[PDB]
């Protein structure tokens, strides 16, 4: 059973999630069930993954038979930027709470910060495949979903893949009713975070660390990319306490009190991804692997560097 990081809402998050991005339907279902019977309780979800329709059949089935009750379960969606205008908020949200089969979100994400043309077509793009931007912007969104949060359908709103820069843009703006209480962004070895968790965590915003196992499935993988699991120090230091690679990329955070939702649909994976509280990195080991930062992005996937709000470009 994963420990909780504390959000500013006071509501408890487990600090271990799974990730369902890219999950297959035929086997999502059964990835969520599988987690559940293991002991996660957080499940990270999106309108873009197109799958929320079997990962809510997954969660339907675990209620009415018991295995847990909805109150202990903490459900993450995200809002897709091809729906910032205001009406298309509602309509997202309305579509992924139907899915999930839920009456509320724990937390409802916007997914990237800039813009795209808003509409049913999610990946808008040019001839060479450069997206193509839209009007609405993340504080339009944000405005849209605060009123979700006064209805009581979503419990906390946050960010994803911001920068530092954006989040201020969103804590500045006058009249905002709800602050972000965590952001999702990419973070493992090779790309460490050091700044944005600061930031974040100066503000009282969590930070959720997605492809922490450096995403090895990715298809734009190049040939060339670092390893995390097959790097050699790393693999020394899983050896030391004779644990897996992926179960030292995952504890890394925890011991950062940062939350980390590393993605699988194979049983044993799941179940291995969260055997981490039975052990502790040291000091010299969480000093190490620190030190591997090379700032390397597995997820830069939007060619959107020519749109306004680009979150890759800034420090931190
Ligand atoms: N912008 C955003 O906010 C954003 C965007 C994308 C995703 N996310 C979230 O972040 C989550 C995690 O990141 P990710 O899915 O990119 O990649 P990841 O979790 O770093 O890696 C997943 C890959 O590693 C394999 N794997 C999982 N556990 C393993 C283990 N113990 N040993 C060896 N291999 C293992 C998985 O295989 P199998 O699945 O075949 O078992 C899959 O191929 C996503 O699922 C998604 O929910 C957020």
């Amino acid at each position: 059973m994963a420990t909780f990081v504390e959000l500013s809402t006071k509501a408890k998050m487990p600090i271990v999630g799974l990730g369902t991005w890219k999950s297959p339907l035929g086997k999502v279902k059964e990835a969520v069930k599988v987690a559940i019977d293991a002991g996660y309780r957080h499940i990270d979800c999106a309108y873009v993954y197109q799958n929320e329709h079997e990962v809510g059949e997954a969660i339907q089935e675990k209620i009415q038979e018991k295995a847990v009750k909805r109150e202990d379960l903490f459900i993450v969606s995200k809002l897709w930027p091809t729906f910032f205008e205001r009406p298309l908020v509602r309509k997202a949200f309305e579509k992924t709470l139907k899915d999930l089969k839920l009456s509320y979100l724990d937390v409802y994400l916007i997914h990237w910060p800039q813009g795209f043309k808003s509409g049913d077509d999610l990946f808008p793009r040019d001839d060479k495949g450069n997206a193509i931007g839209g009007k609405a912007t993340f504080l339009d969104a944000w405005e849209a979903m605060e009123e979700l949060v006064d209805e009581g359908l979503v419990k906390a709103l946050g960010v994803s893949n911001f920068s530092h820069f954006q989040i201020e843009k969103l804590l500045n703006k006058p009249g905002l009713k709800y602050k972000p209480v965590t952001n999702q962004v990419e973070c493992h070895p090779y790309l460490t975070q050091e700044k944005l968790i600061q930031y974040c965590h100066s503000k009282g915003i969590t930070v959720t660390a997605y492809s922490p196992l450096g995403s090895p499935d990715r298809p734009w993988a190049k040939p060339e990319d670092p390893s995390l699991l097959e790097d050699p120090k790393i693999k020394e230091i899983a050896a030391k306490h004779k644990k897996t690679a992926a179960q030292v990329l995952i504890r890394f955070h925890i011991q950062r009190n940062v939350i980390v939702i590393p993605k699988s649909v194979t049983p044993a994976r799941i179940v291995e991804n969260i055997q981490v509280f039975d052990f502790k990195l040291s000091d010299e080991e969480m000093a190490t692997i620190l030190s591997f930062n090379r700032n390397w992005r597995a997820c830069n996937l939007l060619q959107s560097s020519h749109l306004e709000d680009y979150p890759f470009n800034a420090e931190y």
